[PDB]
């Protein structure tokens, strides 16, 4: 339930929002979070849920905090406190200047140069999976394409066997949307338990895979340690198994419900890149934060050292003060403003990979299965957390309105 209100918190700023189970969940997860942006709600509130923490509700506040790493540290970035304290991935748990040197190494394994070179494999996997579903006239998108498409692409890049997916997928999910069976510390340790032996073997006999590159990597001229490699690989694992996987579902759910918007992409293919950005704004899904390094007055609100503050990446683009008709999806929107990949020194390094996976999915799906919809009488349930997602997305279509395209 609720944590007792801290001495310095003003009662008029209390809004008991629960990030792991928002009250307006059934209306759609983004909609649930948007309640924090209704006219009467202040720019900075305090919730007594999940141990108690502040919550910036507007893009201006969210962008500011992420830029100011001196007052807002990434050292304890998760809600609840025990999870944030136990979180030590690299570079996500570091603040500049220390974290800077580690980004370059991560770029070597997931940056644009590597992505460009994966294009053919990404398109090939997308086409086989899709053509595999096309004649069926149905599927549950989360298990049939959303999880397998991005996860296998990553498992390949990392040199990790596909049979290890169910175990790793379960562990990463306990870190973002815990079902209660595991604490954040335990899931993290089980992940390190999986990676440790592998990093040791990759340093003994290195291959060309992502993990061999990081384990035998160098940061600012010095060699990376075994502990630092483990901390970087864990972050990469969560990225391949719990980011794009959830995003693809929100996107396909929307496309399933808007024969209009998909028709726009079928008729005008060149706007798919632009559509991707708009969908990334409308269906933003990440929400982590920072911890106060000292007593600080921020926009008239007294914050005390150690207070945690959620800065939902998903909220910036949904803010009416950033985009005029927020809940409306407009592919032709002139200034698609958002912070879906973060803001400040920690801007997502996997975004280039993310965009190619989204863009290839939209093009290869619409090209083969242009007509489709939500299964008869099904009500789509969303799930909330550090990374929001979709519980199940069953789709249906008439096979006769599809077409097999050779890749
Ligand atoms: C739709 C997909 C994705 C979204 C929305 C997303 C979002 C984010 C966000 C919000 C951050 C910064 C968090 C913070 O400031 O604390 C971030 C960091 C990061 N992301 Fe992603 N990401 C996505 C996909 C991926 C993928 C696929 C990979 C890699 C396989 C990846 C690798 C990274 C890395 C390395 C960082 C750390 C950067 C740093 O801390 O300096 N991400 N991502
Ligand atoms: C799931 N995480 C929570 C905060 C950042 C996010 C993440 C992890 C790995 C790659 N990109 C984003």
């Amino acid at each position: 339930n609720l944590a007792p209100l801290p001495p310095h918190v003003p009662e008029h700023l209390v809004f008991d929002f629960d990030m792991y189970n928002p009250s307006n969940l059934s209306a759609g997860v983004q909609e649930a979070w948007a309640v924090l942006q209704e006219s009467n709600v202040p720019d900075l509130v305090w919730t007594r849920c999940n141990g108690g923490h502040w919550i910036a509700t507007r893009g201006q506040l969210i962008r500011e905090a992420y830029e100011d790493y001196r007052h807002f540290s990434s050292e304890c970035p998760f809600i609840p406190r025990e999870a944030g304290e136990a979180y030590d991935f690299i570079p996500t748990s570091m603040d500049p200047p220390e974290q800077r040197q580690f980004r370059a190494l991560a770029n070597q394994v997931v940056g644009m140069p590597v992505v460009d070179k994966l294009e053919n494999r990404i398109q090939e996997l997308a086409c086989s999976l899709i053509e595999s579903l096309r004649p069926q006239g149905q599927c549950n998108f989360t298990e049939d394409y959303a999880e397998p498409f991005p996860i296998r692409i990553f498992m390949l890049l990392a040199g990790l066997p596909e049979e290890d997916i169910p175990h790793l997928k379960y562990l990463t999910d306990q870190m973002t949307r815990p079902d209660g069976s595991m604490t954040f510390a335990e899931a993290k340790e089980a992940l390190y338990d999986y990676l440790i032996p592998i990093i040791e073997q990759r340093r003994q006999k290195p291959g060309t895979d992502a993990i061999s590159i990081v384990a035998n990597g160098q940061v600012n001229g010095r060699p990376i340690t075994s502990d630092e490699a483990k901390r970087m690989c864990g972050l990469l694992l969560v990225g391949g198994l719990d980011t794009v996987v959830n995003f693809l579902s929100f996107s396909m759910e929307f496309l399933a419900k808007s024969p209009e918007h998909r028709q726009e992409l079928i008729e005008r293919p060149e706007r798919i890149p632009a559509a991707c950005e708009e969908l990334l704004r409308r269906f933003s899904l990440v929400a982590d934060g920072r911890i106060l390094t000292s007593d600080y007055e921020f926009h008239g609100v007294q914050l005390k050292k150690g207070d945690q503050i959620l800065l939902p990446q998903m909220l910036s683009g949904l803010d009416e003060r950033e985009n005029a008709c927020p809940m409306h999806v407009d592919f032709s929107r002139q200034k698609v403003s958002h912070t879906t990949f973060g803001h400040g020194s920690h801007l997502c390094l996997g975004q280039h990979l993310a965009r190619r996976e989204i863009i290839v999915t939209l093009k290869e799906w619409l090209t083969r299965i242009p007509d489709f919809s939500i299964a008869p009488g099904a009500q789509i349930q969303h799930k909330s957390g550090i990374v929001s997602g979709v519980q199940a997305l069953p789709l249906v279509w008439d096979p006769a309105t599809t077409k097999a395209v050779h890749h």
